[PDB]
């Protein structure tokens, strides 16, 4: 009833993000995707130039939201915190505006059917 | 024979660094530190806060060596690698310049 309510729609968040720099390797961005479906919860973590790849293929499935511009400096943690409210507002809407998820999105958040 | 002696051997790096920020909190900041010594290595993370907080008790023990500023509102890269670099150096000069390492600092290190 209310336990039905676990089981309707998938719910997703970008809650964080880290920016790692390990010995002499350039330095990279990772966005942490929070899905939660089925009274579960699952962590996917992706940086934007993964979301930009999903974003090239899915346009040719559904018609997609505006992406988050790459043309933006990367680099300055209040732009990055900007582009994680654009990432997540991205998701949620492929999510609410297509009851039928293409195969392409599922993959990008380890969701499989059957 | 040289039963009772040993090395007193023990390096610091600090290769790697992340930067972490979550919904709700204040962005802030991990440092991998590696420990080397007795033919062994070992890891051990801190946040930036914890490195001033072991200042602050080790200048009542030891003179201190110069580390950088407590506070940083904006880490951006460059920052992020002057500040590693900054870290490391310090933890290197009170190895360097202090044969009797406080047990505070051994306990930062988890040796």
């Amino acid at each position: 009833g209310t336990e039905n309510l676990y089981f309707q729609s998938m719910e997703v968040y970008i809650p964080s993000f880290r920016y790692e720099e390990s010995d002499l390797e350039r330095g990279y961005t990772v966005f942490k995707i929070e899905v939660l479906m089925n009274g579960r919860k699952h962590f996917v973590e992706k940086r934007y130039s993964e979301f930009h790849a999903l974003h090239k293929k899915l346009k040719k499935c559904i018609k997609t939201p505006e992406i988050p511009s790459k043309h933006v400096r990367n680099w300055v943690p209040k732009v990055l915190e900007q582009r994680r409210q654009g990432l997540e507002t991205y998701l949620q809407a492929v999510i609410l505006e297509n009851e039928e998820l293409p195969k392409l999105f599922l993959d990008f958040l380890n969701v499989r059917h059957l």
